[PDB]
């Protein structure tokens, strides 16, 4: 007997199986993929392994209410159309609001977005865009509010039917969301159907708001934290956090300076930020401002830690 080489045969065939990555040891480093979608968050870009969300996959982005899931989804779309890429949302919440959406970096004219009349209806209308093979991106707003017709429509106290509706769905629209190549984003929201999403996502997002962000004595934003609860293309459980300031999405000049930091390329000596010997500022902010004005240092920034890394 031979352990590792027992092991490794037996996990060969399991990947073969099921899948690449039905299981894969947690320090295991992956190798990186041909354009995933930017999340918008340089940290959690890293903690999800390649990057960035997986194309042609079921993303779930689950949490309670304002702890920045549809943010994330935002820059999601936006960094997917960013590069060319045709995006959807299937919005049965009715709670978008185009304009940040825009100063997230979406071309909100150019959106398809679809309010359909019962979860069924929803889903249906989202198969086929998917199956079009136009689409990059796809996000489904409130697993929640993707009601069956018989409830929404007059039906007596019954079923377990909503959960059957969302399962079913799920089940075919994989297929076609792996030949498409786009991603699908299912945002839930923590206040019935992601008994299924649970495990027909491929990667599972846990977000939750953590820090208010207050700089001195301000309301400015929120510190968010996102865990990798599940990772089928990459070891799971990384975790991530950002900032999102009030009326901006995610800073990628926060995430540049808290990663660039614990990777030593910006060296912080007490209550003063600097970087390869130019003084960036004494306070978070301070520094990310620096950062945001100066377009050229953060870029040279973020190379730096993403060739270390990524
Ligand atoms: N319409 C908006 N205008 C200004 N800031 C916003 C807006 N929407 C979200 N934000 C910012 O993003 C934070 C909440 O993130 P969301 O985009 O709401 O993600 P989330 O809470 O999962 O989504 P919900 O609550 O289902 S909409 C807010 O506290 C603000 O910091
Ligand atoms: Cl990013």
């Amino acid at each position: 007997p031979d352990r590792e080489k027992a092991l490794e045969l037996a996990m060969a065939q399991i990947d073969k199986n099921f899948g690449k990555g039905s299981v894969m040891r947690l320090g295991e480093e992956v190798r990186q993929p041909i354009s995933v979608i930017p999340t918008g968050s340089i940290s959690l870009d890293v903690a999800l392994g390649i990057g960035g969300l997986p194309r042609g996959r079921v993303i779930e982005i689950y949490g309670p209410e304002s702890s920045g899931k549809t943010t994330v989804a935002l820059h999601a779309v936006a960094n997917a159309q960013a590069a060319g890429g045709i995006a959807a949302f299937i919005d049965a919440e009715h709670a978008l609001d185009p304009e940040y959406a825009k100063k997230l970096g979406v071309d909100t004219d150019s959106l398809l977005v679809s309010q359909p009349d019962t979860g069924e209806q929803a889903l249906e209308i989202a198969d086929m865009l998917v199956r079009s093979g136009a689409l990059d991106i796809i996000v489904i707003d409130s697993v929640a509010a993707l009601v069956p017709r018989a409830e929404i429509e007059g039906e007596m106290g019954h079923v377990g039917l909503q959960a059957r509706l969302m399962s079913q769905a799920l089940r075919k629209m994989t297929g076609a969301l792996n030949n498409s190549g786009t991603t699908a984003i299912f945002i839930n929201e923590l206040r019935t159907g992601g008994k299924a999403l649970k495990f027909y996502a491929s990667v599972r997002l846990d977000v939750r708001r953590i820090e208010t962000l207050k700089d001195g004595t301000d309301a400015v934003g929120n510190r968010t934290r996102v865990k990798v609860v599940k990772n089928k293309v990459s070891p799971p459980f990384k975790q991530a956090e950002f900032d999102i300031l009030y009326g901006q999405g995610i800073s990628r000049e926060g995430s540049l300076i808290d990663m660039g930091v614990e990777h030593g390329f910006i060296r912080k000596s007490g209550s003063w930020f600097t970087y390869e010997g130019e003084q960036l500022g004494q306070g978070k902010e301070n520094a990310r401002k620096f950062l945001l004005e100066n377009t050229d240092v953060a870029n040279e920034i973020e190379k730096k830690i993403k060739e270390k890394l990524g």
